[PDB]
């Protein structure tokens, strides 16, 4: 509606979007009447505590010079609606529904905060592929968080897939700041794609890796061979590009 | 009647239109002409002494700043005519009737001095709804009187459930109040609403579990159960109403 914030209009948006898509999957599963008026109240009770959650953490980096929080909270809101379009589609009990709600909102404020040195980190290197990289990490732990909350898992588990998902995305972080260093140094714009690219790869292997069940340390050497891999077709590259603008190329 | 005061031509209406009605039953039972007049002359006696006390009330409220005094007051008499026609109707003696009227006098007066605290205390921060609060839950212990003093209960018993309506009172009182408060000063009518419409609902259960017998603790702790099932249900409406005003909805 008018007059509001930048980060509440998207938020609007999604979440208009979200009850206009579950009214229809609701009328496409032949519910009753009042059915569907239960499920639509319960969808809007939860996607207003998602909002105030998303709002309040995107309320909090503007007001310190993190950019990035504003984002964050928006992937956290888009999610939370996901879940809660879910939970009501899915005909829970009001306070199932609520008590999961609070287990998400919990889960992800313990991912905002093990993920929140990586964005210092790469916010003090003016380094965009870094923040991009620290973004879609927290996207993933956000889908999988979403799966796992829908599943019915308790809050242990959730929490060591959590721990060894940063494993991998540490690995993943460091190489693509080594490749991203270099890349910005010696001015190739090829590089960095090349960096943000293999990064999201690594990324994606290691949720992959965390939702298998494999504990930290698996996690963390598969995602290190996946880059010594990726950093051997970072080397062929990096000679290739190098040689095309040594000569004039 | 030309002439009187104001609240004294509701009183007489209402008179007029309990004395019809009980002259329609009494047609409709088919009773002989003795009957009839002696069961009008018995009404008319006891409405008379109903009639006075009520006025009374009236105008000792009107000399005081206590509008709602004037409300009790024509609730008391509405209620009075009613056991009066009741009392007419049951073929009761002269001397029986005067008796219970007069026992309905006594813990309407009862029930009045219970409920003047609340009375000072919705008037001293000006809320409508906790004077509508008031004035509802007078009205219930009266319908709960006049039952009770037809079905021919002993004084005990009447006092303790009026004890124990007014323990489920307090907390509907209490709720009500917390609610009205925050809903007025953020400017939200439907707040407000809500408000009135739980507190009437809680004093409705307050009345119910009195009926049944039960002691002052379970109500209070029946009413209080269903308060906080209410404010979960209110914490779940302000949130949507806040962010319907500050998304300029
Ligand atoms: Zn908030
Ligand atoms: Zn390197
Ligand atoms: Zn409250």
């Amino acid at each position: 509606g008018p007059g509001g914030t930048m980060a509440a209009e998207e938020m609007e948006k999604i979440f208009r979007d979200k009850l206009f898509h579950l009214h229809q999957k609701l009328d496409e599963a032949g519910k009753s009447a009042e059915e569907i008026a239960k499920a639509v109240e319960l969808f809007v009770g939860l996607a207003m505590r998602a909002f105030d959650y998303a709002l309040h953490i995107a309320e909090r980096g503007k007001e310190m010079g993190i950019p990035t929080l504003v984002e964050m909270g928006k992937i956290l809101f888009k999610y939370g609606a996901k879940l809660a379009a879910e939970l009501a589609l899915a005909g829970k009990s009001e306070e199932e529904a609520r008590a999961a709600m609070d287990r998400f909102l919990s889960l992800s404020d313990y991912l905002l905060e093990r993920l929140l040195p990586y964005i210092e980190l790469a916010e003090r290197m003016k380094s965009p592929a870094l923040q991009e990289l620290v973004l879609y990490a927290f996207k993933e732990g956000m889908k999988l968080l979403a799966e796992l909350i829908l599943a019915g898992k308790s809050d242990e588990e959730i929490q060591a897939k959590l721990d060894a998902f940063l494993a991998g995305f540490d690995v993943a972080f460091e190489f693509t700041l080594d490749i991203d260093v270099i890349g910005r140094e010696l001015d190739i714009p090829e590089l960095v794609e090349f960096a943000l690219e293999k990064g999201k790869e690594l990324v994606k292997l290691a949720l992959e890796l965390a939702r298998a069940g494999k504990s930290p340390e698996e996690v963390k050497a598969a995602v290190k061979a996946r880059g010594e891999e990726l950093h051997k077709e970072f080397e062929k590259l990096a000679l290739k590009e190098y040689f095309k603008r040594r000569l004039g190329l």
